[PDB]
C-alpha cells in the first residue's frame, strides 16, 4: 500500500529514520502526565491551524519518549491534515551550523508549518535566537522537548541573552512527563 507519503512529509535531521514511522497508537499514557500531554498533542491536531495555537516545552528524564510523543504528533498531522512537520536533534544542528565556512541549512528550518526541536539545551543566541524570533513574528508552532524544565534550562544557559528564554515560553507551554514508554 502506498500509503508513504504521510511519511514523506516528516523532514528530519540528525535523527534516525524511524522517527518518521511513530503512531499514536505506539505512545503508552498510563500516567496522569502522559494523560495529560496525550492530551494537548491530540487538541494541536484537532485544533490545527488556530490563530496563535502554541506548541508544547515537553521535558523529563532521558530515554522516556519525549521525542516519539511529538513525532506521534507529527504522524498525525501529516496523516489528518497535509502538513509537514521538521522534527531536528539540536545539538547536532548547532554543531553542523556552527561550521558555518560553507546552504539551506537554517532556511529549510524556520519556514516550516510545525518545528519540533529534540532536546534543546545540554547554536548561540544567533541562530536558535532568530529562528524562534522569526517563528514568534510569522505565528509558527514550535515544539521542544529537554531534561531540563524552564527554570533549569535558563539556569544553565551561562549574563547569556536571556530573552532567548523569553522566546522559548512563549512559544511553548511547558509539560513535565514522566515515565518510560514500552519498545
Amino acid at each position: 500500500q502506498k500509503q508513504a507519503a504521510i511519511s514523506e512529509r516528516i523532514q528530519l535531521v540528525s535523527l534516525p529514520k524511524s522517527y518518521r514511522h511513530i503512531h499514536l497508537s505506539d505512545i503508552d499514557v498510563n500516567n496522569a502526565s502522559r494523560m495529560e500531554a496525550f492530551s494537548a498533542i491530540l487538541d494541536f491536531v484537532e485544533q490545527y491551524p488556530s490563530a496563535e495555537q502554541k506548541g508544547l516545552y515537553l521535558y523529563g528524564d532521558m530515554g522516556i519518549g519525549k521525542s516519539y510523543l511529538l513525532a506521534a504528533m507529527a504522524h498525525e498531522l501529516s496523516e489528518k491534515k497535509g502538513v509537514s512537520t521538521t522534527l531536528l536533534h539540536f545539538p547536532s544542528f548547532a554543531i553542523d551550523v556552527k561550521n558555518a565556512i560553507s546552504k539551506e541549512e537554517i532556511d529549510a528550518v524556520k519556514n516550516v508549518p510545525v518545528l519540533i526541536l529534540d532536546d534543546i539545551g545540554a547554536v548561540r543566541d544567533e541562530v536558535l535566537q532568530v529562528i524562534l524570533q522569526y517563528r514568534m513574528l510569522e505565528e509558527l508552532p514550535t515544539f521542544f522537548t529537554s531534561n531540563y524544565s524552564f527554570a533549569d534550562l535558563e539556569r544553565k544557559w551561562a549574563w547569556q541573552a536571556k530573552r532567548v528564554m523569553e522566546r522559548v515560553r512563549y512559544l511553548a507551554r511547558e509539560f513535565h512527563l514522566e515515565g518510560a514508554n514500552r519498545r
